[PDB]
């Protein structure tokens, strides 16, 4: 495979701007060789530019041809392809597409229904059965620890506007599969939509049961990264709990739990004047002291509760 070794020579090394026509045509025999056989470099070929266009006459082609079945490519391969297709002045390359990413989630490859659909997610896929691509996998709903490849799907596998029966199913449905042990996976439900409507009849319910996770890494990233879940506006109970195992675990050891727990909160209800009292005692402290965090104090820090705040 010297096509396979030779090539990316140039792409981890890419130089630029001097040469106008060579680099041009530098840029194609990359693409030039993604085209034939070779699953890999089939993904490996066109993938930076990336940066860029890539808007030649002839390069369309590679973005054609692997904008158009695109399999294969591969499996895994179809990860790098999932977001390979360009966007967005490409408009029959990526919606003509979206059926085949779709096709791994619609049948068979296990993987491949799982992996995919975590990319693109940004963009849209707005055709009927791909929008239902992402809704065949809602009732999936989601077992065996494939999780992280399809339950953060299921959020950002959502479109817009055009209905939520294929988007509040999660609710219906996406809410049973995360309360069920998989710890880490409980994240990969509730910590997605996140823009929108995360807190629904049985999704707020588990707003309590991705909260009941909360155990004082997992009990690093369990505290503040589920507080990112922390979403709006039905619950504001939960975020009390969450807002007492927020800052149990924070005024313990590992305040780079603070350094995400106070990004958080941030929206809402910390500032109280028990945190007048508490958090104060916790900006009382007044770190930890780390520059990054130091801004990531900045990054946080409010008002009015006090001057000397």
């Amino acid at each position: 495979v010297a096509a396979l070794r030779a090539c990316l020579i140039l792409t981890t090394q890419r130089e630029p701007k001097e040469m106008q026509k060579p680099q041009w045509y530098r840029h194609t025999f990359e693409e030039a060789e993604k085209g034939f056989d070779e699953t890999l470099a089939k993904e490996k070929g066109m993938n930076r530019d990336d940066r860029i266009h890539g808007a030649l006459l002839i390069l369309n082609e590679l973005v054609r041809i692997s904008s158009m079945e695109g399999e294969r490519l591969r499996e895994e391969m179809e990860e790098i392809t999932q977001q390979q297709l360009v966007h967005d002045k490409y408009c029959k390359d990526l919606m003509g597409f979206g059926t085949k990413p779709r096709h791994i989630t619609p049948f068979t490859s296990f993987q491949a229904v799982q992996p995919q659909q975590s990319n693109a997610l940004v963009g849209l896929l707005g055709y009927s059965s791909h929008q239902g691509l992402m809704g065949f996998g809602t009732s999936p709903s989601p077992a065996k620890s494939t999780l992280v490849e399809s339950r953060c799907c299921r959020d950002l596998m959502e479109e817009k506007f055009d209905q939520v029966c294929q988007w509040v199913l999660k609710c219906r449905n996406s809410k049973n599969s995360l309360i069920q042990m998989t710890i880490l996976n409980l994240l990969p439900r509730l910590a997605a939509f996140r823009p929108s409507a995360f807190t629904d009849t049985q999704y707020l319910q588990d707003t309590m049961n991705h909260v009941l996770s909360c155990v004082k890494v997992l009990y690093d990233l369990s505290r503040q990264i589920p507080q990112l879940k922390k979403d709006i506006q039905d619950g504001l109970l939960k975020m009390l709990s969450l807002v007492l195992m927020h800052k149990p675990l924070r005024h313990p050891g590992m305040p780079k739990g603070l350094a995400h727990q106070l990004a958080s909160p941030g929206l809402t209800t910390l500032p109280e004047a028990s945190d007048v009292g508490s958090i104060t005692l916790a900006l009382r402290t007044l770190g930890s002291f780390e520059f990054e965090g130091h801004s990531l104090t900045q990054f946080v820090r409010h008002c009015a509760d006090h001057f000397l705040n």
